[PDB]
């Protein structure tokens, strides 16, 4: 008889599957030693009217990216960047694009627009996103101004989850093995000394991110710049031990210029040497809110 073929079933569009052929690169948003985030237009009509998206890929680590995708896909919060979908065969993560970029890009350019009150409002939003993440039993491990995105003058979102780990139920912390490219000038002593990551360790990192926000991410006042002044900039592989010693001695980043002492004191509560002595994200929120009203 006739050639037998397969009955074509009723195909449905998945709005979270982005086809490689319509995903068109515009420029880079960031990169590291294993990957990049690129600005693309998803342009199925081919007339440059498609939606702009942020696309996270790997350089020619897959498993970690798949885990990152699965974490972000299931986070829903107004201060966490929106998952849009994936592009696959290898995999790419597709996210909403925030044209203002990170606080590192935005703050140096917008000092006149963004006063202390707005900085404190950003600080609360960062804290709300982080408290949501902790409520889902995650530790972020990479909270820094470069990973905080600006949705508008009035709203920020946590914009990267590449190091985020689940803390096991009934456990207080996650222990990391892969630690080469750690952001050590953002890390709490327990992270540095033992590679143990608590929710309290994210509070510590928040305090450093707050210091960045308050300095408008000026490079000459960055956590790295200031610590290297405190400890010495030419110690190579002794850097972390000298960082740890400085922190053991009770030395901390200084009060930013024009930062009220009452804001600096909330910051210091993030930097208690022992995790259990640190403030919580909820208490930070309360504290900033008291300063705002
Ligand atoms: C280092 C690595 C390539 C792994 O990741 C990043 O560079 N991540 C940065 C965090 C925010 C990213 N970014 C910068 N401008 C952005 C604008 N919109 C964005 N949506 C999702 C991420 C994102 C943006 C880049």
């Amino acid at each position: 008889g006739d050639i037998v073929s397969e009955k074509k079933p009723a195909t449905e569009v998945d709005p979270t599957h982005f086809e490689k052929r319509f995903l068109k690169r515009i420029r880079d948003l960031g990169e590291g030693h294993f990957g990049k985030v690129e600005l693309c237009r998803y342009d199925p009509e081919g007339d440059n009217t498609g939606e702009q998206v942020a696309v996270k890929s790997l350089k020619p680590h897959i498993a970690d990216l798949k885990k990152e995708i699965e974490i972000l896909r299931n986070l829903y919060h107004e201060n966490i960047v929106k998952y849009k979908g994936i592009c696959t065969e290898g995999i790419k993560l597709i996210m909403e694009f925030l044209p203002s970029g990170s606080l590192k890009e935005y703050l140096p350019k917008n000092k006149n627009k963004i006063n202390l009150k707005q900085q404190l409002k950003y600080a609360v939003q960062i804290c709300k996103g982080m408290d949501y993440l902790g409520s889902r039993q995650y530790v972020h491990r990479d909270l820094a101004a470069r990973n905080v995105l600006v949705e508008s003058e009035h709203q920020v979102k946590i914009g990267d989850f590449g190091l985020t780990k689940a803390i096991e139920t009934d456990k207080e912390y996650y222990t990391v093995k892969d630690d080469r490219d750690s952001p050590v000038f953002w890390y709490a002593p327990e992270c540095l000394m033992q590679s143990k990551f608590y929710i309290a360790s994210d509070v510590w990192s928040f305090g450093v991110t707050l210091h960045e926000l308050l300095t408008y991410c000026d490079s000459d006042s960055s956590p790295m710049a200031l610590f290297l002044k405190m400890i010495g900039p030419t110690h190579g592989q002794m850097t972390v031990t000298r960082l740890v010693n400085t922190l053991k001695e009770g030395k901390r980043l200084p009060c930013p210029p024009n930062c009220p002492d009452e804001v600096y004191q909330l910051m210091r509560k993030c930097w208690e040497f022992q995790p259990s002595n640190r403030t919580s994200f909820q208490n930070l929120i309360e504290g900033f809110e008291a300063l705002l009203k």
